[PDB]
DNA sequence: GCCTTGCCGGGTAAGTTCCGGCACG
DNA sequence: CGTGCCGGAACTTACCCGGCAAGGC
């Protein structure tokens, strides 16, 4: 289905390049944030925001999409308790994603945390359990891969997709038309 | 002789949570 | 008064990038 695919894609971006934040203020006021950050303003406004707006309308979320310009990056932000729990509940059920959602998620995670040269196929993260889930998904998809500690300074692991399966990964996962195409995959397909 | 990939250091593109507003039952 | 949406941005590092070289065929 369309909504679940777009959801899983966004979650990959969120978990990779953003986050889910439950805030308490003096008040005792509060706030619930769904966030994706990115240096490219275009990527946020043109690729990401329209997907998020679609999801917001489909879920009848009344919150608006904020785009905040930071010193080093743009922030796409939705301030919404409803949208926050929607992604947070999805995240704790992540092991139950069907094939379609898995691929959408892996696309999203790769856009966020991946080696964008596509010369090497790598995903970095400190969350080892998250990479190990993605690893099992990939193996099941016929894409071989390994996980090692890539940065001993900060505790950042890397998931390395074997170049032996580069074509399978790029064409059947990054380029699947069952959910939104990541930027470079879309560009390759249109040449 | 060349592809693959573990491992590394460089430094910036990310992430995280604080601030002061306002709305609404 | 209790709580949730706006809009901004200060502050630290978790990523990405790209080089090196061991290993393997
Ligand atoms: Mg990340
Ligand atoms: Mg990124």
């Amino acid at each position: 289905e369309n909504v679940s695919g777009i959801s899983a894609y966004l979650l990959g971006l969120i978990i990779g390049d953003g986050g889910l934040y439950k805030l308490k203020y003096k008040g005792n006021r509060s706030e619930y944030r769904v966030v994706i950050t990115q240096k490219s303003e275009n990527l946020i406004k043109q690729h990401i925001a329209p997907l998020m707006q679609f999801l917001i309308d489909e879920l009848n979320v009344k919150s608006k999409i904020q785009i905040v310009k930071g010193d080093t990056r743009y922030e796409l932000r939705v301030s919404s308790k409803k949208l926050y729990y929607y992604f947070a509940n999805m995240l704790e059920r992540i092991r139950l994603f069907n094939m379609r959602e898995q691929i959408a998620f892996i696309k999203g995670l790769y856009v966020a945390e991946g080696d964008k040269t596509l010369k090497r196929l790598r995903i970095w993260n400190k969350n080892k359990a998250l990479l190990e889930i993605v690893s099992r998904w990939l193996n099941n998809l016929g894409v071989r891969n390994t996980i090692h500690l890539d940065d001993h300074r900060h505790g950042v692991y890397v998931l390395n997709i074997s170049l032996r399966d580069r074509i399978k990964f790029v064409h059947t996962i990054l380029s699947s038309h069952l959910n939104p195409l990541p930027p470079e995959a879309a560009a390759l397909e249109h040449h």
